[PDB]
């Protein structure tokens, strides 16, 4: 069974217009997200600076991917009638997403565990197992979706989606176990937010496999547009939504540390115009 | 009734020259606005850092859009006589504006509410209703103006302008209610400036729908030029004018907090060579 | 009377080489000027931070314009014999200058008034009158030089130069009145430097109208080269020379404020390896 | 004996896809690595700031090389059937690696010796011998692999690989001697990590010569793909793995200095959510 | 007597490969040098901040020039057989160097005088004479080498080299006199380093005129390659070697000032893992 790849469909001008929009909306939102990360980096204590580093990495790699894609889009389709017709650079409108996810899904795992209560070498061994399962999941997906079969083979897609799903269940179990172990050792206020943030990240991961099933089941400029919109939208919701959630946890944990004397922070911490902690001096 | 889209008009060299000017004037002004935002970010306390983050995002997304547009303009028209003739990349001189507004109008709502006296989860639920109504207004506009009909249909434009207008009235009501609730809980000096800043943002929003009515009613290189100039000018006035207004409120609220002992600020605050507050140490 | 526009002259290879040099020399010098602005931004107190912001804006807009121009130059002329022959993008070697001046001449006015002793219904009202007269002068010049007539009409150039000159006399009067009112309220040392800096900015503004009279009076690759060199040279002298002068005034005014207890500064201020003020703590 | 150069092989679309992936994965990972370096630069004391400077240089030069390569890849192969066929810009997909290594292998030597206990002019003379042996090793490799013979000659490759190997043994001896001399003068905790970091850097250097032996022994799109993947993977593991290891040593040495009174640090140092040292004031 | 210009010669693939390498090696090294400058800018006191500003300017202008050149190189030669054949953009592989030197040689003069013991107006008048003699030397060189005969005339080259040499002797005398006057007023340790740094800068200036004599005396792809390699190598040695030397002097002078109470520095100064001065508070 051969399917057409998502980049092998001619777009109606509406579709072509919608895909440029969402691609550029995403790059823009993630460049705002990068600026926000840099501007708010001093709200978090050095105990939790990994949260900022992961988030910065998520936003830079994603911005780059979406920039490349938007430029690839300009160069990858040619108007030949009422339709936009894909050329050889149209695969570059879809494939960079797997590059972005290959860095970013690992980095999201790291960000979540940044604000969890795992310490030392135990915190560095869960962190490796998660970065491995997460990269493997994306890379086995890229294999089905792009490499083996050319994205045109149903058996490839199903075998490499099924392998990717096993790495998903593994990463997810590793992460959920680590949050379940942390929540008792956190404060009630932090524990509630971390539980929510885990549900949000784990749920957002579900959306992505849906764009893979479309590629398996349906082809057309409709389905190419659907794919782009689903994935753009998910990237925005996850890489802007989840990354404020973890910043608020890191702020709150920093503040709790300031109140306990565990550390000092140079600025007051505000979360929603409520002061959490005062400025102090070394 | 079919209209020609704004990007489907040949430009006289005067028009072509005027459009490059205004497009480049806007990108330049917004890149200055970005530098100003970064340079003055320490004048505001951490309670009000969202104002800076929103403003930074407004300036980065807008600078990008205007850069893309200026380069699209170079590539989207070809001199064939005394006229510049639109090619397939001429829609890229008009469409990126809807991408910019899709981030920026939401971010302006956030910036205004940043310096208002709404706190906690109530401040995070007005903030979502406003970001929703604001994005929806732009996206329903992009649909009429670019996507459905190809920007060539009067019925599309009227239906999607009318939907966009409802989202406008909603966002505006949400925001005005929130400012009306805040002003009593602010100092007389801050309340006066926030009232002014609300009138300025709400009024500047009115200008934009006028460029949509032109596209409905009039076509030619005259009207394409008018559109570009109106929108460029509005972007400059709003994204440079309004964004100094909110920075002055945030400064003044920071200073009032410094005088009340609510927080400390590392530098003195000056507003117009009058000192508002002194430097202090944690 | 029709003249050839400056971008409508074929260049001898010497001229082509000289114009690339000066264009690239200017972009380079202004990128150094931008780095210097950022590196020295903490030498000035927050009372005088507008000086830094204006200067930063002058250097960013100018660097961009000169970059665009240098790339436009590479793509705007084609070697066809011993001569370089202008194409349709050769106007892009001359027109971006009016975009740069449109931001930068307003910003220079702001920078000069930054270190002057005005406030309230002038600090912000003289600043608007000056930004208006300054932008108007450039925009009326762009009209004669580029837009109306295509830069090929003597009557256009003379009418729009004459209008531009009235906006020049107005801006200049506004600025000179404001400096004359300030000098008595400054210290003898600051007053002397501000007088010098006013003479330098006002004098450098004179040079620019000379490139406009050349375009009126003379055409050839000689005169195109003369124009580029005069304007490049003026940009370097004014945007690097004047912008150190205002930084030294802001430093000295900061230091005087530190000695008077009007404010504190975190670092010592040195002007020419002579210490003006010591470091202090909030 | 003539071999085909690695850039002289037509790629199957799978191979073409795999090479874009790994090239873009590497550029992305190194741009994250650059952001991490900048964000964490204040965790290390000024005694050890060379570690940060070297690392920053490693990440910037590498990011540039991989960017250039990814763009060269887009422009250096053309789809002519089921195969991607190399042009004259395909050598630009392989040759920039030798530019990156020419800066980065010297910089890695400097980074390792940054956290070792060599001081003064003895520390500046081992540092030069290492930078020399390291640059020479890459440059003699570039000669065999690219310059002399065109990368198509076995005798060239073997003579210049053999010379490169001698510079490898020399650099390695210099570095290992310097670490062996340092470990007794370090704390047990730092000494253990530096021993590990030396083994990791020295071992990662071994991988690179394997891509050279492939070019000698095997040609095809298989072997071109193998080369890219091996080298991309090694770059990621070494330039992200090793550069966290040296940062942790610098942190720990900074902390030990803080506890001994040798210096003060403005922030607390955390290594794996365990506090090493407290914040202090001059 | 007509010579071929350096950009006229067809390159063998070895030469073409060697020139790309060295051009890219230089851009890379200077971009590392820029990052190092920014990272180490706080090691120097505000009395000596000009050293950092000059150095930053040297690294930015040079990085830009070398980037432009590397891209011009990709576009300025076309493979037509076993040879790479120059087009009209090949002069852009050689001419940007004169732009870089025009900023950078003036800036090097400023950097050397930054750490010398000249103060006030006397320091500002030697600084102008040096910036003039230095710019004039490069500009008179660009005239012989590029502009007057197209770089194809021996009489031009000899007359403009001879003029350039007089500006060299003048600048050098000005600078050496100023160092000779400073050394008695410096500490023995600083005086020794400044003497060395003067010899290093003055000696590195000698190398550059050798690439000019080659252009006069010899033409071929051999001699074009020689030119590029000599100049790249000199740029690396001078703009990375000399710029660490002046930073070490500025550090040491800062430290001496800290020990004398002349100023305070927020961080300890280390030079080669030996502490020069402690951190202090305003
Ligand atoms: C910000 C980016 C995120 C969180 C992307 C996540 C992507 C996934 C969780 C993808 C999962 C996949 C499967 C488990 C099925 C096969 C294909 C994949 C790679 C889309
Ligand atoms: C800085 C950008 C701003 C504030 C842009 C604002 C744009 C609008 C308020 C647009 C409104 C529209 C309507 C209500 C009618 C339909 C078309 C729109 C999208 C232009
Ligand atoms: C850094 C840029 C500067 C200070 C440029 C200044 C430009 C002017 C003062 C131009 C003046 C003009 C006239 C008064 C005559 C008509 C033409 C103009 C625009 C060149
Ligand atoms: C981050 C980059 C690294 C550490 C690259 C290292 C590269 C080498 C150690 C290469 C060694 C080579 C030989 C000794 C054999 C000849 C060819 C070389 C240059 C690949
Ligand atoms: C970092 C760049 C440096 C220090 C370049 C220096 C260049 C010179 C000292 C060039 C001198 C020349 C002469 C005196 C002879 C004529 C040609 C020149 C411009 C190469
Ligand atoms: C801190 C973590 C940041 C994200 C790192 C992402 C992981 C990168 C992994 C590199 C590649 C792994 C090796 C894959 C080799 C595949 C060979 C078979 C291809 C058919
Ligand atoms: C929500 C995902 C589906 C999007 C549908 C896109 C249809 C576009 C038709 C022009
Ligand atoms: C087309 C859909 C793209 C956006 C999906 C985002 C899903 C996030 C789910 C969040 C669940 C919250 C639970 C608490
Ligand atoms: C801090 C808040 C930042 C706000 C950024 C601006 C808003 C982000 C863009 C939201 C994207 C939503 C996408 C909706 C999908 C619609 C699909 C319809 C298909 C016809
Ligand atoms: C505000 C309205 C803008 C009017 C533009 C007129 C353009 C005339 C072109 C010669
Ligand atoms: C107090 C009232 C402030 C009113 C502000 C109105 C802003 C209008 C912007 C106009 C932009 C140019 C359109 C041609
Ligand atoms: C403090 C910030 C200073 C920024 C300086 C730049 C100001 C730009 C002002 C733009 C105003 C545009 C006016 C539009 C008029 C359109 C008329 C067209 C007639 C053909
Ligand atoms: C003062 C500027 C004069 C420039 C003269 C330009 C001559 C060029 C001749 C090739
Ligand atoms: C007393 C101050 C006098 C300063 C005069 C400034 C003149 C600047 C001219 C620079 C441009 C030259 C172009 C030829
Ligand atoms: C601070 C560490 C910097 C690391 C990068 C080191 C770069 C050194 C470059 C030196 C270049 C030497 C070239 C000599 C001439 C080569 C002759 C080639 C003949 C075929
Ligand atoms: C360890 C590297 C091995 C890479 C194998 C590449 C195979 C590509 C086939 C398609
Ligand atoms: C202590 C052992 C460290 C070994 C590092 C080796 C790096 C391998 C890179 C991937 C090559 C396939
Ligand atoms: C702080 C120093 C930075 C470097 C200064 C570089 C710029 C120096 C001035 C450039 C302009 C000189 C004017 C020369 C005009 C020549 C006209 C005749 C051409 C044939
Ligand atoms: C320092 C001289 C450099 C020599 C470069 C040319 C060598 C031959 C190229 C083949
Ligand atoms: C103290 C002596 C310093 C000598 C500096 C020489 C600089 C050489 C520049 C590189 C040579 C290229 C061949």
């Amino acid at each position: 069974d051969m399917i057409s790849a998502p980049w092998e469909a001619s777009l109606t001008q509406a579709e072509h217009s919608l895909i440029f929009y969402f691609l550029a909306l995403t790059g823009s939102a993630l460049l705002f997200g990068l600026a926000r990360t840099w501007l708010t980096r001093g709200e978090v204590g050095a105990r939790y600076r990994t949260a900022v580093v992961a988030r910065s990495g998520i936003m830079i790699v994603a911005t780059l991917s979406y920039v490349f894609m938007v430029l690839a889009f300009t160069s990858g389709y040619d108007h030949v009638g009422s339709l936009w017709v894909p050329n050889s650079e149209a695969i570059m409108t879809i494939a960079p997403r797997y590059v972005e996810w290959s860095i970013a899904v690992p980095l999201l795992s790291i960000e979540l565990l940044s604000v969890a209560t795992l310490s030392g070498v135990s915190a560095r061994r869960t962190r490796l197992a998660a970065v491995a399962g997460a990269f493997l999941m994306i890379f086995t997906g890229f294999l089905g979706a792009v490499v083996i079969g050319d994205g045109r083979s149903v058996g490839s897609l199903i075998i490499w989606g099924a392998i990717s799903t096993v790495f998903w269940i593994i990463t997810a179990v590793i992460l959920i176990r680590a949050i379940r172990h942390s929540l008792p050792q956190l404060t009630p206020e932090a524990a509630a937010l971390l539980k929510t943030a885990t549900i949000f990240l784990m749920s957002g991961w579900a959306v992505y496999p849906l764009a893979y099933l479309i590629q398996i089941l349906f082809a057309g400029g409709l389905w190419t547009t659907s794919i782009h919109i689903i994935l753009c939208t998910a990237d925005i919701v996850v890489k802007l939504g989840f990354c404020g959630l973890i910043h608020r946890i890191a702020k709150l944990r920093t503040a709790e540390d300031v109140r306990a004397g565990v550390d000092i922070h140079t600025e007051a911490i505000w979360i929603s115009s409520v002061k959490q902690s005062d400025a102090g001096i070394p």
